[PDB]
């Protein structure tokens, strides 16, 4: 995958060069997006647009902080979706981690999660945000262990995981054209809609063997047209539940 691998951490430790290999990644000079190491984390940014920032992946402050503490954890609409409840805690594959922002919320509440994404420069993020995390006096314990990361298909490895999870999640991404922060304006203008999504479907109610959930936005079609009578709902999205594959 092309994009502006760009170092502003003055090292000169070759780290940029470790990293864009291990994920795949190519230095495209005149490339739109940017992927920027600073000596703070690895960020996103759209060269034409500097007002707008750059976007990366923070388990320790900002909005996933404000999250955790603010948005209800067992209560919010997703830890809900997944069947959290009582004492149930059941592990999760996320095979679309995207920015790990639901992720993060399973796994904060308790919920042994294993995230996977394919597209290399966002999990370029996610590794990035996760190896600071771990690091981390408060959770860096727990999010070593409830937190994380895969690099595989999540249409050929959804089915070699093992151990077998309860719950397979999936929010890929929808063809979109409605973004209004920042923090999405740079990420969409880099990933666009997985067109493979309703593929997804399947492999995953083999995987899981209690329960598939499917985040839509509102509005949008279930995946893979396979309609469902149990969801979620919440404000502008919704989730679509199925059954698993019991062992």
């Amino acid at each position: 995958m092309k994009i502006c691998l760009i170092d502003e951490t003055g090292t000169g430790d070759g780290a940029l060069s470790v990293l864009a290999a291990r994920w795949g990644l190519e230095h495209d000079e005149d490339n739109l997006m940017a992927l920027v190491l600073t000596p703070e984390h690895l960020e996103l940014r759209k060269r034409d647009e500097p007002k707008l920032g750059g976007i990366f992946v923070d388990f320790v402050g900002g909005a996933m902080a404000h999250r955790r503490k603010f948005g209800g954890g067992r209560g919010e609409a997703v830890a809900k979706a997944v069947g959290i409840k009582g004492d149930y805690l059941p592990d999760v594959v996320d095979a679309t981690a995207g920015l790990g922002r639901d992720a993060f919320v399973l796994a904060s509440v308790g919920c042994r999660v294993r995230m996977l994404e394919r597209n290399p420069v966002v999990a370029a993020l996610l590794d990035d945000g996760l190896a600071r995390g771990y690091a981390d006096a408060e959770i860096g314990g727990w999010l070593q262990e409830r937190l994380q990361l895969i690099h595989a298909s999540s249409l050929t490895a959804l089915t070699d995981i093992t151990p077998r999870p309860q719950v397979v999640y999936l929010d890929p991404m929808f063809p979109h054209k409605q973004l209004v922060k920042k923090e999405m304006r740079v990420f969409q203008s880099l990933v666009g809609p997985d067109l493979d999504a309703d593929g997804l479907l399947e492999p995953a109610r083999l995987l899981a063997t209690k329960r598939v959930v499917v985040k839509r936005p509102d509005y949008a079609p279930p995946l893979a047209n396979v309609a469902t009578p149990n969801a979620v709902v919440t404000k502008g999205h919704r989730f679509d539940i199925y059954a698993g594959t019991p062992v």
